[PDB]
């Protein structure tokens, strides 16, 4: 069962949001952003199997939402670039992340869900 | 497959909302509240099954979830009474609704997601 | 100085909400809601003025604002009826009271600001 | 009057965040973030004078919000790293632009909001 699980709503048109781009990054020991893990919401507005328990360990993650283009694909041009959402991830035992996210064209809302 | 489901969210533990206390009232004819359904949501903050296909008729729909015993039984003294949505409900064939609710001691986000 | 204000912004259109009604009702000992105060957004998307030190006492306050009519003058038909506030006013000395809310079509965002 | 503002609010507080870390980056032609502006809130939560009207051109701009000291100056240990809102500033005449924030320890939304 993934441990980072990503699921985005639309507040526009009051539906999942489909066929949004999210990519996740891994801070390094250079402290640059690494390419960890990326994929796209099904019909339901949910990315599952980004990554699994072996290779999710401790660190500082970011979850960048693609929005810009996903209004542009709706028909809306937008002014955010993109959704963002930096976390630690942390070991007490096991732990499973969502990432919750509430678009609008001029505004988001994020939130960090903890399940065991 | 129930037509209408109501998610909460705590965005003080970043976890779903246990055992919150859920009343759905429906607006009659003599434009006064009637108790429609109730429930307490689950382990994952959702509160399935309260309704059916056949109970859930076109008209005005309020959906009252008691934030301030629920941050009471967790230690939290909040200042909203309650969390209220009112929405339409509408017939296109057939739309399932489902409420989330995001939760704070000062403030609160619902949504209304129309799926089929 | 006011004690209590009200502000609304526009998450689809990235701008104060002008223009909105908003209505405020108080809890009687009768358990019925009785007119209060009310009023409309200025160009800033702030209603200021709604009541006074002297008649704005302790109770349970419902802070009504119509959405619907105010996305339709924009040529929007939403689904919510309307974004509803329930509050218990408090005495400590003297304390102001902001709503702020944040709407789109099919979500809203409320947020009950105390300041000094 | 600047053409950029930030406002944060605390939504477990139900007050305006203080004294909260703000970061303003804009991105350069080598597609590196470089240092723009940035300062700190002041009791109403608001933070003035970020940039003026000769110095905020067209680009791209990341404001980034230190919630996490923020929250651990009030007792709270949370979870996201900071508030990250990243957009396109465009000219048409002469247009401002506030960030408006609302944080919890797990939870965040953000705001464009386009005033003239």
């Amino acid at each position: 069962k993934c441990p980072l699980m990503v699921k985005v709503l639309d507040a526009v048109r009051g539906s999942p949001a489909i066929n949004v781009a999210v990519h996740v990054f891994r801070k390094a020991a250079d402290d640059t952003w690494e390419p960890f893990a990326s994929g796209k919401t099904s019909e339901s507005g949910e990315l599952h199997g980004l990554t699994t328990e072996e290779e999710f360990v401790e660190g500082i993650y970011k979850v960048e939402i693609d929005t810009k283009s996903y209004w542009k694909a709706l028909g809306i041009s937008p002014f955010h670039e993109h959704a963002e959402v930096v976390f630690t991830a942390n070991d007490s035992g096991p732990r499973r992340y969502t990432i919750a996210a509430l678009l609008s064209p001029y505004s988001y809302s994020t939130t960090l869900v903890v399940t065991n």
